[PDB]
């Protein structure tokens, strides 16, 4: 998974902690 501030889709939450929607970031 990703980490806080890692580039990802707002409706993906691919981050470990789940966050994505920071304008294309976790």
């Amino acid at each position: 998974c990703k980490l806080k501030g890692q580039s990802c889709r707002k409706t993906s939450y691919d981050c470990c902690s789940g966050s994505c929607g920071r304008s294309g970031k976790c």
